[PDB]
């Protein structure tokens, strides 16, 4: 039986809310912030990873573009393939394409697989949410009502399935009769509640949010 309610912040499994400025990185801080539960999870530690090794490193052989978008799994597969990530820290965030500056003395991390979750299908998200930990996802973020959006569950009549920013969901609960995902946004604090939003669950996929899911995992 799945707990009604999930917040991973509450488990400290969630690093502060980071800002992206005006480099397209949200598929990196969303990926970064997917292992960064696995990290505290395997070594009892909580640790900021680095989004611009990602954005620096997993590039043109991952279809990745730097600041111009990128996939959480191609994050998660050259993390893999580079048995490892820096830290924060030791690799901080610039918000611009610059070139690979990975060193293995300040990696914090490793990832041995990641799992992608079924298209659209809200109640296996649940159930990795609940049983893995938060899980990254893209969600439809290009309506006004997105930036915007202060309290409450984001619910948009507007919004599709057509996924262009990638997020992190950290739990899911309900507020007042309306089911939400709990999602970690990467625009700093200024945005929503304190750098989270929530958005409306079990509504047909809404803004696509169970579309395409994943999660990494530590050996
Ligand atoms: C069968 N494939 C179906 C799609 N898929 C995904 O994971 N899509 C996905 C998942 C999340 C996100 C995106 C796409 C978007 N990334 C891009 O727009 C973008 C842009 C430039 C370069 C590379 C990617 C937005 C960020 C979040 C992999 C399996």
């Amino acid at each position: 039986i799945l707990p009604d309610s999930v917040d991973w912040r509450e488990k400290g499994c969630v690093t502060e809310v980071k800002y992206q400025g005006s480099c397209g990185a949200c598929w990196a801080f969303s990926a970064v912030g997917a292992l960064e539960a696995q990290l505290k999870l395997k070594t009892g530690k909580l640790v900021s990873l680095s989004a611009q090794n990602l954005v620096d490193c997993s590039t043109e052989k991952y279809g990745n573009k730097g600041c111009n978008g990128g996939f959480m799994t191609t994050a998660f597969q050259y993390i893999i393939d580079n048995k490892g990530i820096d830290s924060d820290a030791s690799y901080p965030y610039k918000a611009m394409d610059q070139k690979c500056q990975y060193d293995s003395k300040y990696r914090a991390a490793t990832c041995s697989k990641y799992t992608e979750l079924p298209y659209g299908r809200e109640d296996v998200l649940k159930e990795a949410v609940a049983n893995k930990g938060p899980v990254s996802v893209g969600v439809d973020a290009r309506h006004p009502s997105f930036f915007l959006y202060r309290s409450g569950v984001y619910y948009e009549p507007s919004c599709t399935q057509n996924v262009n920013h990638g997020v992190l969901v950290v739990g899911y609960g309900d507020l007042n009769g309306k089911e939400y995902w709990l999602v970690k946004n990467s625009w700093g604090h200024n945005f929503g509640e304190e750098g989270y939003i929530r958005m409306a669950r079990n509504k047909g996929n809404h803004c696509g949010i169970a579309s395409f899911p994943s999660y990494p995992e530590i050996e």
